[PDB]
């Protein structure tokens, strides 16, 4: 798990999308991402490079 996890520390980024809790990593924050196709998933925080797999892993997500 790690403990009580909300949005206290962490900046968020709209257009470079780059998010960190560490107050270390906002002030060594560089806004520059190439963020052509990857998908996160919260629970299996291993992103996907591909779309169409995630859409089948949704599928897995959703019950009966
Ligand atoms: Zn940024
Ligand atoms: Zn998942």
């Amino acid at each position: 798990a790690g403990g009580a996890a909300r949005p206290l520390g962490e900046f968020i980024c709209q257009l470079c999308k780059e998010e960190y809790a560490d107050p270390f990593a906002l002030a060594q924050h560089k806004c520059s991402r190439i963020v052509r196709v990857e998908y996160r998933c919260p629970e299996c925080a291993k992103v996907f490079s591909c779309p169409a797999n995630l859409a089948s892993h949704r599928r897995w997500h959703k019950p009966r």
